[PDB]
């Protein structure tokens, strides 16, 4: 059964078994990668017929994270356990789509609301979340080594996330709004 | 109103009255139960007429998080406010519908990808929600003494969620991704 | 490009550029502040024919929670950055859609259930993230000078999102359900 129960009085694994609080900061920054992964999972879920393009790379990101995820759960001491993410290939990956969809969109020199389509509105949230999960990486690194191509990529998804929610509006039609003030 | 202001400069109150910051491990748990208790009401919101099956647990849910969250604000020494919440028929009741959907959707031996259809989506974004509620739980229950038998049932509803995510894509005939690696 | 690579280590800027790690407790309050933006901006999406009052307040919103950002990015003792944010015409406002809606619909006496439409589920949602920034507000407070007025406007506008929500129930002509005990 999926249910195990051994989780009942708050305590977990990690990647070579020891035990650990469900509120240690290790778990809390898988965890928040894993809340990441679904709300991708769910962004994806939003596209339709004017925003096919955006398909094939939202499931790219979700396999990443799960190798992102993986990784943070894997102590750095215990050798039987190696880091399988490499950063180099796909965060040039996401420089490249980040590049592309800031030429293509109307430049702005000013700060814009996070909102527009449905689908624009969720990569910003998928832009906070992964921001939010980044935090916590950085919380965990301060106490322990981590692999530290994770928290490169993770820093520039939130980029790709905020030039891809661009490129979705773009894609409808739908202008950005300024910052007021 | 609903407005009192007694909250303006940051400090609130629990059940008993005591006044705590609005930081405090108690609150942060209870108030992330109450942030899981919305997100089940968004995903409720999304069932059509494929997943209409679906409706009525998950304001059962909703109902039993409620007194999740009533326990968790209940100090345990106060003994004019007792626990209300007794986790062995809901937790059965969660473990049955686990059984069941695992049994009618296909079997993998792979970790699978968040997301699918929209609604199957949202119930994976509900299960890594409940588990941030957890943790903020198993922060609070290393300071204090809680109701353990709302961390059993958290605990269990995050299989719930992920077991009712399968059903929910098999329901609208969408099949589950693998993780690649 | 706006990936500058400075934060790949995991540290970043706040206003006046001073050099903190991003889950230093001032970054994670603008950043959930950002977050609850993000959200905003989804709920607006769900906007549709039978809720349109609602949309220019949500807009309006996301200005004024740019200015809170703004002003809990700034230190206080940097005398050459001042607070923007003035809580008195902003919260004024919040309070009288509160009243208004809070006239409209079917008084209750009961704890409702979040949920509802879409958009009511989305606003209570929003009630919820607000509820979470207000917390890493208050942690900031704790430890550093802030804009009280911001901590002022954040808790009323919980408050708000949850007379909203509310009132999309009503526009569409859908009950809320109350909680069973
Ligand atoms: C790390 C881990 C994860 C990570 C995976 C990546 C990451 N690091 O972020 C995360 C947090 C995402 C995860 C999620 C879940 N997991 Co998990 N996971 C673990 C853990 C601790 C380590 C696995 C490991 O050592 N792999 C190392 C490498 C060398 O082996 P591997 O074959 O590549 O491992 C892969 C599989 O374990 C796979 N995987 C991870 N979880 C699950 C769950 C199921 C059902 C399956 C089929 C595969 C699978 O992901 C790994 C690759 O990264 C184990 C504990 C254990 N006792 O095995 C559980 C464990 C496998 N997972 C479990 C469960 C139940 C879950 C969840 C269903 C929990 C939930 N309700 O959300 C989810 C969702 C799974 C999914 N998406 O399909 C159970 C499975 C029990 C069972 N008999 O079915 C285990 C055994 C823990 C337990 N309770 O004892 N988990
Ligand atoms: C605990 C609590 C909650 C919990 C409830 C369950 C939980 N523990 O997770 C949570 C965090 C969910 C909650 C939420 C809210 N609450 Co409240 N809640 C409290 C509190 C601290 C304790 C209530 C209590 O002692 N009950 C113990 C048992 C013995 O009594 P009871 O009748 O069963 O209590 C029930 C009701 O209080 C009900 N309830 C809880 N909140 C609210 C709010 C309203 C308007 C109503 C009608 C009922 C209600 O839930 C309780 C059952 O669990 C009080 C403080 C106080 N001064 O009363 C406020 C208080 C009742 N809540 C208040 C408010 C405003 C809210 C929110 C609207 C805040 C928001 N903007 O999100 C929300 C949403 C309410 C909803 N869904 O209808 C105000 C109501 C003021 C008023 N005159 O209308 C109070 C008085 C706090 C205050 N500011 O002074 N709250
Ligand atoms: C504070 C701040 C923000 C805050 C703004 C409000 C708040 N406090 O909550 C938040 C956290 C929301 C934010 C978000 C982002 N920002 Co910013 N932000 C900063 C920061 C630290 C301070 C700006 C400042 O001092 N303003 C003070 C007043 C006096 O000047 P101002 O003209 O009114 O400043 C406004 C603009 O900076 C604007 N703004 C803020 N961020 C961005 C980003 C871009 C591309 C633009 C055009 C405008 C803009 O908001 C300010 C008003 O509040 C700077 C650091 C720096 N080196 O400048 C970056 C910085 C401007 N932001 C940056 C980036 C990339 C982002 C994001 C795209 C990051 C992301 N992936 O999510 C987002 C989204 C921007 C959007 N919505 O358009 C980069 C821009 C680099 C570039 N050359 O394009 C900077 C330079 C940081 C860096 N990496 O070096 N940021
Ligand atoms: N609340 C949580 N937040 C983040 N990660 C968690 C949480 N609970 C468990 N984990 C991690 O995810 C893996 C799968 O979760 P799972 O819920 O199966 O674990 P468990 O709670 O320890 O056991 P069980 O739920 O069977 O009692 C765990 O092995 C652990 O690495
Ligand atoms: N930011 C928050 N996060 C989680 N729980 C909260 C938060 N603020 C208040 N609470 C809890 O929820 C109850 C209802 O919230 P409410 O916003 O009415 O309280 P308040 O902020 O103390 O008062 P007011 O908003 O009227 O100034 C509180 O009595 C407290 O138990
Ligand atoms: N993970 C985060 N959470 C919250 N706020 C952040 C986070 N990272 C950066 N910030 C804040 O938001 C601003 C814009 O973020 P940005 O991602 O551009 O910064 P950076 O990560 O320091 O640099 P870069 O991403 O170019 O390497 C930062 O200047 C800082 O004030
Ligand atoms: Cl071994
Ligand atoms: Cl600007
Ligand atoms: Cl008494
Ligand atoms: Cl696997
Ligand atoms: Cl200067
Ligand atoms: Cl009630
Ligand atoms: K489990
Ligand atoms: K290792
Ligand atoms: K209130
Ligand atoms: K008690
Ligand atoms: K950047
Ligand atoms: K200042
Ligand atoms: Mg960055
Ligand atoms: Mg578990
Ligand atoms: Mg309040």
């Amino acid at each position: 059964k999926i249910y195990t129960k051994n989780g009942d009085k708050g305590q977990t694994r990690i990647i070579g078994k020891q035990i650990l609080y469900k509120n240690d900061p290790r778990v809390a920054a898988y965890g928040e990668v894993d809340e990441l992964n679904s709300w991708v999972g769910y962004t994806k879920s939003l596209i339709n017929s004017h925003t096919q393009v955006l398909s094939n790379e939202l499931e790219e990101i979700q396999q990443l994270l799960f190798d992102c995820g993986h990784d943070l759960a894997t102590p750095a001491d215990d050798e039987r356990h190696s880091f399988k993410f490499k950063q180099e290939q796909p965060t040039v990956w996401l420089e490249e789509k980040i590049d592309n969809y800031t030429q293509v969109v109307p430049a702005v020199k000013k700060a814009i609301l996070p909102g527009g389509t449905q689908l624009a509105s969720a990569l910003h949230v998928a832009r906070t979340i992964t921001r939010r999960a980044e935090r916590q990486i950085v919380q965990l690194m301060r106490e322990e080594q981590i692999n530290q191509d994770v928290l490169i990529f993770i820093n520039r998804l939130s980029d790709y996330f905020f030039a891809a929610a661009r490129y979705a509006n773009y894609l409808e039609q739908q202008p950005d709004m300024l910052y007021r003030n």
